[PDB]
C-alpha cells in the first residue's frame, strides 16, 4: 500500500508513465496554482527531473513519488475531489457569468476625492476567488494595483484583537452598528466610536496597533501582517494617494480633534501622527488575487489557505466577521446584511472584500461607486452570488430551493 | 444486501435476536424519543408483536425487519452515527452541565407589568433541545407553559414571508436594527418600523397575516401554522394574559394609532382590531418543548424536524433568521450579535428562542428578566453555549480553537 | 422511408414502443401546448386509441402514424428541432430569472384615473411568451384579465390598414414621432396627428375602421379581428372601464372637438360617436397569454403562430412595428428605440405589448406605471432581456459579443 | 478526405485540371474581387506558379492545393453558396436595373453654396455593394472621390462610442430625433445636442475624439479608424473643401459659440480648433466602393467584411445603426424609416451610406440634393430597393408577399 502509488495510478491511467503536462493541467483543474506554497517543494523536484532527461516529459511510478512524496497529502486531497468546492472548474464557470453579468452595469462615478482615485478607468472590473484550501480562480483586471482604502479596516482590526484581545480592544472602539442615523456622528453614548468600520472607530483602532514604537516600525509591523495574511502575494503602497489623502482630509483630522478632549485614545498618543498612520494604512496596494487569499484568511479562521500558516487567532478573525456582516458596506450594511448575509467591507477604490465563511474568500475590484460608497458591479456581483448559491449566511444546507451548493458533488 | 438484516446484525451483538428493551434503549441513546411522529408505525408494531406474545420479549431477523421495515431509512442514520450531532449522550451531557451554571444565576426581576407573568416563580428554569434531525434533550422546568410574548414575533414574521414575500412584507417594515439611540422612535425614515422584532414592526406584520377575515379566522390560520413548526406539539393560549394585555397597553394603542396616521398599515385596516389580535398573538401559551421543535424548525430551513413536512419556505426562514440575528434581543441585540453570533428572540415571559442553523433549535426560559428584558438565566446560558461549541455564527468549522464541535466524533 | 416512421424511431429509443407520456412530454418540451390548435387531431386520437385500448399505455410503429398522421409536418419541425429557438427549456430558465429580476422592482404607482385600474395589486407580474412557431411560455400572473388601454392602438392601425391600405390611412395621421415637446400638441403641420400611437392619432385612426357602419358592428368587426390575432384565445371585454373612461375623458373629449374642425377625419364622421367607440376598444380585454399570440402575430408577418391562419398584410404588419418602434412608449419612446431596440407598446393598465420580429410576442404586465406612464416591472423586464440576447433590432446575428442567441443551438 | 479536393472536384469539371481563368471567373462569379485582402495569400502562390511555366496555364490537384490552401474556408463558402446572398449574379443584376430605373430621375439641384461642391455634375450616380461576407459589385461612377460630408457623422460617432463607450458619449449629445420644426434649435432641455447625426451633435462628438493631443494627430488617429473601416480602400482629403467649409461656415460658429456657452463641450476643450477639426472630418474623401465597404462594416457588427478585422465593438455599431435609423436623413429621417426602414445617412455631396444589417452595406452617390438635402437618385434607388427585397428593418424574413428575399435560393 502507498499514497503515492495510489494518486500515480488515478493520473497514470493504468498507462506506464505520465507526461507531465498531463500531470499539472490535472493539478490545474482542481484550481490550485503550481506556483501553491505548499506546493514548491513538489514543483521544486520537478524543475529538478525536468534538466536530468530533456526527452521524454514522462515520468515513472517511481519519478513520480520522489516529486510528489513531500507534498503528497494535499494533492490527493485535491485530486479525490476532497477540497471544499469539489468540482471547482464548474464553480469557476459560474463565477463568470456571475462576473460579466455584473459587468454591463454601467453606472457609478469614481471617487474624485483625490486626482489618484478619479485617475482610475471606470471600465476597470476584477473578481478573484480563493477558497480555504486554496482553490484559485480570477475574471477581469484581477492583478492591477489599487488601494485597501476602508478595505483594511478590518484587516487592522484583526491585528489589534489579534495581538492585544477582544476585551481591551473594545474599551476604545464599540461593536455595534449605528443605524442609518448616525452616518454623522463619531460616539457612541459611551464615548466611543459604533465599530471598528467606521472611519471614527478605524482611527481608534489604527491607534492601539503597536503602540511605544514609531510609525515607521508600526507601518512594517502591519506590512508584514498583511503579507502574512496574503500568502506573501502582493501588497504594495502608493505614496500618491498617502500625500493626497493626507492635504484632503480635513475631517479625519476633524474626527482626531474630536477624540482628544473625549479622551478616545489610550495614554501617550499622538493623534496628529495616528492620523498620518491611518492615511498610509489606507494607500496600502493590492490585487484583487493579492486580496482574495487575505479574504480567504478570514474564510479560514486566521489560517493563509496558501500557506497553512497560523496568521489571526480565532478569536480575532470571528470578531472581525461579526462586525463585517453588520458595519461594513456604509449605509448599505443592514440592507446588505439582509440580502447578501455575507461579512464584506467596501472601500473607495472599488473593492469589496468579500468573506464566504468556510468556503472562500474574495475581493471585487471596480471603481464606479454608488451614492452610498460600494462598487456598483461590487454591489451587483454580491447579489447574484448569494442569489444564486447558498453562501447566504442564513440559508440552510439542506434544504435550500432552486439554488446551488458548490461544496457538494452531484 | 438488506438494511434491516445490515442493522440487524449492529445491535444484534452477533447475538441470536434482540431484547425490545435493548432495541429501545439504544434508540433512546441516538437522542430520538419512541414517541417520534415519523416513527409511529415503527413503534405501533412493537407494542402490537408485545402483544402477540406474552412471553420472550425478543426479535427475530425478520420480527425486528418488518417493525422497522416502515421507518428504516430514519432507523439507520440514528444508528450509523449520521445525525447532526452523532455523540448525542455527550453533548447532553454539556447542556445539562450548562444549564446548571446558568441556574445560579439568582439575579433578575420578573415582570410584574401584569398579575399573569408576576404569578410565575423565578426558580423555574428550563432548557429545550431539538435538532435539525429531530433529536431532543430537555433539562429544568420544561413543560411548563408561558407565553411566547414576544418569541412570538419572527414567528408571526416568518409566516408573512411565506404567504406574502420578501418585497411585499417589507414595503410596510424595515429589515435593520434602530440603532441603539432609537430604541424610543416607531418609525425609521421612510416611515416604516425598523424591522419585525420591534413591537410597532410586529403590530404592522400582524396588520398583514391572513387579511380579509375576522380575528378568530386569523387567529386560528396562525395556529394551526405554530402546530405545524412544533410537530404538533404544546402550542396553546393564556386568556388570563390576553385580556390583561388588554388594560395595560397604552403603548401599543399609543403605535397603533401612531402608524394608522402615518399610513403604515394596508389600506382597510382595522387597527384596533389588529391590536386586538396582536395582544392574542403575544398570550400564545408554549413550553421549553414545544418551543424547542419550533425554533429547530428555523434551525431547519423551514421542515419541522419531528415531522418532515415543510412549514415555512425557505426565504421566510433566511429573512427570519437574517432579523432575529440583529434585531432579536431587543436593546442587546448587537452585543448579542457580537458575542453569541446566533438568532434569537427573547420575551417577557422569560423566554429565549435560540436557533442554530443546519443544527438545532431550542427554547430557554427563566422569568426574572435583566434591566433589558431579556431572560437572566437565559443570557447566561447562551453566553457559556458559544464560548464551549462553535456554533457563533462566525466560528470556522475547521480552526476554532480550544471549543467542541458536537458535530464530529472525536 | 416515411416521415411517421422516421419521427417514430427518434423518439422510439430504438425500443418497444412509446408510452403516451413519454411522446407527449417529449412534445410538451419544444414548447408546444398540447392545446395547440394545429395539434388538435393528434390528440384527439391519442384521447380516443386511450379508450379504445384503456390499459396501454404503449404506441406502436402503426399506432403512432395514425394519430400523427394529420399533424406530422409540424411535430416534425417540433423535434428535428427547427423552430426559431431550438433550446425552450434553456430560454424559458432565462425568462425566469428576467421574470424574477423584476419582480424586485417595487417602484411605479398603478394608475388610480378610474377606480377599475386602482383595484390592481401593485404585485400582479405576468410575463408571457409566444414564437413564431406557437411556443409558448408563461410566469407569473399570466391568465388574469386587464384591458389593453393604448395597448390597442397598434392594433387598430393594423387593422385599419389590411383593410384601407398604407396611403390612405396616412392621408388622416402621420408616421413620425412628436418629438418631447409635443406630448402636448395634437397636430403636426399638415394639420395630421403626428402618428397613430397617441390618443389624437389612435381617435382618427378609430374613425377609419369600418365606415357607414353602426358602432356595434364596428366593435364586433374589431373583435373578429382580435380573435384571430389571439388564436382565439381570451380576448374580452370590460364595461366596468368603458363607463369610467366614459365618465372621465374630457381629454379625448377636448381632443375630438379639436380633431373636427380642423377637419381631421373623413366626411360623414359622428365624433362623439367615434370617441364613444375608442373608449370600447380601450377596454378590450386580454391576460398575457392572450396577448402575448397577439403580439406573436406581428412579430409573424401577420400569421397567427398558434393556428397558421392569416390575420394581417404584411404591410400592416410591417407599418405597425414601424410605429411602435419609435411611438410606442410615450415619452420613453426614443430612450426605448435606443437602450431596447424592440417593437413595443405600452398601457396605462400596466401592459407592455413586445415583438421581436421573425422570433416571437410578449406581453408583460405589472400595473405600476413610472412617472411617464410603463409599466416599471414590464420596462426593466425589457431592458434585461435585450442586455442578455442579441434581439436588438440592430443587434448583428452573426458577431454580438457576450450576449445569448436563443436562434442558436451551441 | 480533404477541403482542397473536393474543391478542386467541384471546380474540376471532374477532369483532371482546371485553367486558371476558369477559377478566376468561377470565383468573381461568387462576387468576391481577386484584390480580396484575405485572399491574398491565394493570389500571391498563383502569381508565383503563373510563371514557373508561363504557358500550360493549367492546375493539379496537387497544384491547387498549394494555392488555396492558405484560403481554403473561405473559399468553400464562397463556392458551396453559403455567402449571405448565394446567387450573387441575379443580385447584382437586380442592383443594375435599380441603377438604371434612377438614373432617369434628374429632379433636385447640386450643392450651389461652395464651388467645390458646384464642381461635381448632376450626371455622376454611382451605387455599390459590399456584402457582410465581401461580395462587391458596382455600377456607374463608383470610384470618383467625393466627400462624406455628413456622411461622417455615424463614423465619428462609432469612433466615439469604440473607445469612451455609450454611457460617456451620450453625456454630451442625446439619442432621439429632436421634431420636425426643431431642426433648428441645437439643444434639447438637458442642454444636449438631440443626436449625434445633427451638426450640433456631431460638432459635441467631434470634441470626444482623442482628447488630450493635438488636431493633427486627433486627424490621424481618425483616418487610421477609417482606413481599418474601408479594408484600406479609398479614404482621401479635400483640402478645397476644407478651405471653403471655414470660409463659409456661419452656422458652425454659431452652433460652436452657443455650445460653448452653454458648457456642452468636456473641460479643456478648445471649441475654435474643435471647429477646425469638425470641418476637416468633413471634407474626407471616399468612393462609393470604399464607402461601402465602411458601410459594410456597420452592416457585419464591427468586422470589416474584406479584412476579418475587428474594427469596433458592437455596443459602437448598434447605437450608429439604432441613430441612422431615426435621425440619419435630415427632415426625411421619420418619413425614411418608415417607408425605408434601413439605416441610412446622407451627406450634402450627394451619399447616402445605406446599411442592410446582417446583409450588406452600400454607398450611392448622385450630387443633386433634393429640398431636405438628399440625393434625389440615392432616395430613390432606397426606395426601390427595400420595394424589391424583405430588407425593410420590419419585413418578415418568412411572409413576405411578392419582395424577394436574396438571402435564400
Ligand atoms: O447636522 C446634522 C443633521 C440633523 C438631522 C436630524 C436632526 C437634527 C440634525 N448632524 C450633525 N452631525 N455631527 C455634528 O457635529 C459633530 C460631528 C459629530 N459629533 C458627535 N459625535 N457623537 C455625538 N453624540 C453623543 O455623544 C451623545 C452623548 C451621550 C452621553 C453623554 C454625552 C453625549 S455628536 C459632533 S452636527
Ligand atoms: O423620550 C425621549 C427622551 C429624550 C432623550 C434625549 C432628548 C430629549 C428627550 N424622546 C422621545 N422619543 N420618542 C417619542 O415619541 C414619539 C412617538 C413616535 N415618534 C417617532 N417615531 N418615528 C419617527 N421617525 C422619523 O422621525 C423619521 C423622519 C421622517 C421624515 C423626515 C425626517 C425624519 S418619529 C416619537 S418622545
Amino acid at each position: 500500500p502507498s499514497l503515492e502509488d495510489l494518486l500515480f495510478y488515478t493520473i497514470a491511467e493504468g498507462q506506464e508513465k505520465i507526461p507531465v503536462h498531463k500531470f499539472i493541467t490535472a493539478l490545474k483543474s482542481t484550481g490550485l496554482r503550481t506556483s501553491d506554497p505548499r506546493l514548491k517543494e513538489c514543483m521544486d523536484m520537478l524543475r529538478l527531473t525536468l534538466q536530468t532527461t530533456s526527452d521524454g516529459v514522462m515520468l515513472d511510478k517511481d519519478l513520480f513519488k520522489k516529486c510528489v512524496q513531500s507534498n503528497i497529502v494535499l494533492l490527493t486531497q485535491a485530486f479525490r475531489r476532497k477540497f471544499v468546492i469539489p468540482d471547482f472548474m464548474s464553480f469557476t464557470s459560474h463565477i463568470d457569468e456571475l462576473y460579466e453579468s455584473a459587468k454591463k452595469q454601467s453606472g457609478g462615478k469614481v471617487a474624485d476625492y483625490i486626482p489618484q482615485l478619479a485617475k482610475f478607468s471606470p471600465d476597470l472590473w476584477g473578481v478573484s476567488v480563493c477558497t480555504a484550501d486554496g482553490q484559485r480562480h480570477s475574471t477581469g483586471d484581477t492583478k492591477v494595483p489599487f488601494c485597501l482604502q476602508s478595505c483594511v479596516k478590518p484587516l487592522k482590526y484583526a491585528i489589534a484583537v489579534n495581538d492585544l484581545g477582544t476585551e481591551y480592544v473594545h474599551r476604545y472602539v464599540g461593536k455595534e452598528p449605528s443605524g442609518l442615523r448616525f452616518n454623522k456622528l463619531f460616539l457612541n453614548e459611551d464615548d466611543k466610536p459604533h465599530n471598528p468600520m467606521v472611519n471614527a472607530g478605524a482611527i481608534v483602532v489604527t491607534s492601539l496597533i503597536k503602540q511605544g514604537v514609531n510609525n515607521a516600525e508600526k507601518f512594517d509591523y502591519v506590512m508584514q501582517f498583511l503579507n502574512k495574511m496574503a500568502g506573501n502575494e502582493y501588497v504594495g503602497f502608493s505614496n500618491a494617494t498617502f500625500q493626497s489623502e493626507r492635504e484632503s482630509g480635513d475631517r479625519n483630522f476633524a474626527i482626531g480633534y474630536y477624540l482628544k478632549e473625549k479622551k478616545c485614545f489610550p495614554e501617550g498618543t499622538d493623534m496628529v501622527g495616528i492620523l498620518d498612520f491611518y492615511f498610509q494604512l489606507c494607500s496600502i496596494e493590492v490585487t484583487c488575487e493579492s486580496a482574495s487569499v487575505m479574504a480567504a484568511t478570514l474564510a479560514n479562521g486566521g489560517f493563509c489557505p496558501i500557506t497553512g500558516e497560523r496568521v489571526l487567532s480565532p478569536e480575532a478573525v470571528r470578531n472581525t466577521l461579526s462586525l463585517m456582516h453588520s458595519c461594513g458596506m456604509y449605509d448599505f450594511s443592514g440592507q446588505f446584511a439582509f440580502h447578501v448575509g455575507l461579512p464584506a467591507k467596501s472601500g473607495v477604490a472599488g473593492g469589496i472584500l468579500l468573506v464566504v465563511p468556510n468556503v472562500m474568500g474574495m475581493m471585487c475590484w471596480s471603481p464606479p461607486l454608488d451614492k452610498m460608497g460600494n462598487s456598483v458591479k461590487g454591489i451587483h456581483f454580491c447579489h447574484d452570488l448569494v442569489s444564486l448559491c447558498n453562501f447566504h449566511n442564513y440559508d440552510n444546507l439542506r434544504h435550500f430551493a432552486k439554488k446551488l451548493d458548490p461544496r457538494r458533488e452531484g
